[PDB]
């Protein structure tokens, strides 16, 4: 499909409601976004523990839109007996309802494009767009996934019910409301990102990736490494955000921004070698980590020169 791909699960599907229902603002402020975390003790769980921003919601996001554009996004929970009920007043309404998902029930991604045939199913949360409620089955849209995928309604409240990884969903949806929006300009979007990522030191939480990379020369245990891979992806996905919007509104750019793009899939291609391949080279991904980290630290500094 041909979806708002954001820059990870929560971003993508808020900007895709936006997108099909014409709400100002909440496109621009997501793909102006400049951030990156890291969480040593999410690391050490296997919980998602790196890239653009912490999940399942991205209360950094909820912030940004809040403080530029006065929107809300409001968390409603739900029992089995109101759920679907009130999803089909929404649809009634609106036509799409923002839900949080149990991904096992999701068979968004092929891993078979990456030559991955053993396919983990795990207890994620993750945003789906659902479009249609009929009798025994539902439509909903992955729009991270660019996937559309009919469920039957049992499967539906199951993954709408489900104990995950991250905690219990309860039918949680996602409202974009505003009572008084404003407008920003995309300077000033991005003048603020930047501005808070050299700040804040993000760019250190790079430099600290890179460090327990390094350190997991003797764990046999390579989940990270495939953790790490998934994660990244809301990294380029900022990258090639920031590139279409210096395209659209022909901004003043540093010239390495697509060597910095490059660089990050290279560290993602090299993750999934490890992961899968059992390659020694945990020193080769660390120093690459250690390398973009001075150059984003570079990058973010100029950026403010000649935007």
């Amino acid at each position: 499909l041909d979806t708002f791909q954001g820059y990870n699960c929560y971003s993508s599907a808020l900007g895709e409601y936006a997108k099909q229902k014409n709400i100002d603002q909440v496109e621009n402020i997501i793909l102006s976004q400049w951030s990156f975390f890291f969480d040593e003790e999410q690391f050490y769980k296997n919980q998602w523990y790196t890239g653009a921003a912490d999940g399942p919601v991205d209360v950094v996001l909820n912030e940004d839109l809040r403080n530029f554009a006065n929107i809300e996004v409001l968390e409603h929970i739900s029992s089995e007996s109101q759920a679907i009920d009130e999803g089909r007043k929404v649809l009634e309404k609106h036509g799409l309802q923002i839900v949080l998902m149990d991904f096992y029930y999701m068979n968004s991604f092929n891993w078979k494009s990456l030559s991955r045939f053993n396919v983990t199913r795990e207890h994620d949360p993750a945003f789906a767009v659902l479009t249609q409620i009929n009798e025994n089955s539902v439509h909903i849209i992955d729009p991270y996934y660019h996937h559309e995928e009919n469920m039957s309604m049992e499967d539906f409240i199951k993954s709408r019910n489900s104990m995950t990884k991250q905690g219990k969903i309860s039918f949680n949806s996602y409202e974009i409301f505003s009572n008084g929006t404003k407008k920003s300009n995309i300077k000033e979007l991005l003048y603020y990102r930047f501005n808070r990522y050299l700040q804040e030191k993000m760019f250190g939480k790079i430099t600290q990736f890179g460090q327990v990379v390094k350190k997991q020369l003797d764990n046999k245990d390579r989940k990270w490494a495939f953790t790490g891979y998934n994660c990244l992806n809301s990294v380029v996905y900022q990258h090639q955000n920031l590139i279409n919007l210096q395209k659209k509104f022909s901004l003043e750019m540093p010239p390495n921004l697509q060597e910095l793009l490059d660089n990050w899939a290279l560290i993602r291609k090299k993750l999934f070698e490890y992961y899968s391949r059992g390659s020694y080279n945990t020193e080769e991904i660390s120093n690459l980590i250690c390398k973009v980290a001075s150059s984003e630290e570079q990058f973010a500094q100029e950026v403010l020169k000649v935007l």
